[PDB]
């Protein structure tokens, strides 16, 4: 078993970001390897289809307790269901997947298209508009109604603002950083205003309608028959839409991809396959989730090596969705890739792998690939707009994925057929 030696190469991968995994593998001329992270911790990083079929085998891998404090306190949430397993986990996660109802989906759909066409004076209006802000604002009215929450207008940029500090804070893996305080009241902010609204449907105070998010959560009785705790309930609750409100980073990719791509935004309107298509490219195709802590329950014979009982495994999710024996030049973007694609569980796990049910698969892929088929068909017909000159670069190098600039747009008028 191929070592990337040191007592803590935490910030070696900080320094690496995205590519870090890759330029071990080239390095020491394998498909795995071990690396000490996280303060001393000795992780196994695994890869491809195959690692990610191992990584999601519940009797060998386990996941509660391997993601950092850290990101825990200010991601996730103490007591989020990403850090429990077993039987409370699956019971808890049928709830989350219960929300994703054909027509819970279409309302998603629906919503998003609907405020994308609302919002297109305002947009007119400005001198220059950040798309990365804009649609984290523009997403945060959709994805506070779709959970039932009534967020009034006047507080939707705050809102959207602490919904930001939190997504982005597992950029130091787990370590300290100065914006880390500033994380954790923002969350603190979150959860109390979600414990509020809890609170109050269980006294039948205000009413969420049957099958939102808020309503259902409220309401919902674990396999022993008991209601979760108020706060973890909150906790729970915003992992229905902050991460929703996190697609932003992927409609700033989307714009920079049909910009770098300028044939992709014709395909988008000649084409109604082809949103889905190209949805799934910007999903595969830039980096947001790195990659994803869990533990060897026994050993495990993978690829040649032992994995012994204990010892950290990461699942390479970066990696895995550009792994070139995956997708023919996987740092291409080509979304008619996705023609081909069999719809394999363990290839495009860029918000993880395996089966939602069992696993900790994302319960939100489905919303994220609707959401990001509506904006990108907005961008690419409803509205024309220059982009400036701007730091268009997205580092490698630097985790998390961000558009330097944001990806910044002007001059945006409506598409108006007037005869
Ligand atoms: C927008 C970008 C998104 C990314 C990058 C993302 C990524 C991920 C990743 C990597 C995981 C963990 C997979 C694992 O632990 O094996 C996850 C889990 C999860 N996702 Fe997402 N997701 C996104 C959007 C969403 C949306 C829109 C929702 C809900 C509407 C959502 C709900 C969840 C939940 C509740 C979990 C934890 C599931 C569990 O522990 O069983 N995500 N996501
Ligand atoms: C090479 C490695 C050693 C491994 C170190 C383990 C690092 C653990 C950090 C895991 C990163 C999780 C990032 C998840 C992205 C969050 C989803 C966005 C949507 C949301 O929940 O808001």
């Amino acid at each position: 078993l191929k070592r990337d030696k040191g007592l803590d190469n935490t910030l070696k991968v900080l320094k690496q970001g995205y590519l870090y995994t890759t330029n071990q593998r080239n390095r020491l001329n394998t498909s795995v390897f071990q690396t000490k992270a996280l303060g001393g911790k000795p992780f196994v990083v695994v890869t491809g289809k195959e690692g990610a079929e191992m990584f999601y085998n519940n009797d060998v891998v386990q996941r509660e307790g391997m993601l950092p404090k850290r990101i825990v306190n200010t991601l996730f949430g103490k007591g989020a269901i990403h850090t429990v397993d077993g039987k409370k986990h699956v019971d808890r996660k049928a709830l989350f997947m219960s929300l994703m109802t054909e027509g819970n989906l279409n309302y998603v759909r629906e919503l998003t298209r609907t405020l994308w066409h609302a919002n297109t004076q305002r947009m007119e209006s400005m001198d220059e508009v950040n798309i990365y802000r804009e649609s984290i604002v523009l997403l945060t009215k959709v994805g506070t109604r779709w959970a039932g929450v009534q967020a009034p207008p006047e507080d939707i940029e705050r809102i959207a603002t602490d919904m930001d500090i939190m997504i982005d804070s597992f950029r130091a893996l787990g370590g300290a950083f100065k914006g880390y305080k500033a994380s954790k009241e923002a969350r603190r902010r979150v959860e109390d205003w979600l414990e509020e609204q809890i609170i109050e449907t269980r006294k039948g105070n205000i009413h969420p309608p049957e099958g939102t998010a808020l309503y259902e959560f409220a309401h919902w009785e674990d396999y022993l028959g008991n209601p979760m705790d108020s706060r973890t309930c909150a906790i729970d609750l915003m992992n229905t839409f902050r991460p929703l409100i996190a697609i932003n980073r992927f409609v700033s990719f989307g714009l920079h991809a049909m910009n770098e791509n300028p044939i992709t935004r014709e395909k988008i309107k000649s084409e109604p396959d082809y949103a889905y298509k190209f949805a799934q490219e910007v999903r595969r195709y830039y980096p947001f989730v790195p990659f994803l802590p869990g533990k060897a329950k026994v050993d495990i014979d993978f690829q040649g090596v032992t994995i012994p009982a204990g010892v950290g495994l990461a699942l390479d999710v970066y990696g895995t969705t550009h792994d070139e024996s995956l997708w023919d030049d996987p740092n291409e973007f080509r979304p008619e890739r996705f023609e081909t694609w069999d719809g394999s569980p363990f290839d495009l796990i860029p918000q993880g792998g395996g089966d939602y049910w069992t696993n900790h698969r994302c319960a939100g892929e489905w919303i994220t690939v609707i959401i990001m088929e509506e904006t990108m068909k907005y961008f690419a017909e409803k509205i024309t707009y220059d982009v400036p000159e701007q730091d268009l670069e997205v580092d490698l190098n630097s985790i998390p994925g961000y558009v330097k600039s944001g990806f910044v747009i002007k001059n945006v008028r409506e598409v108006v057929d007037r005869t």
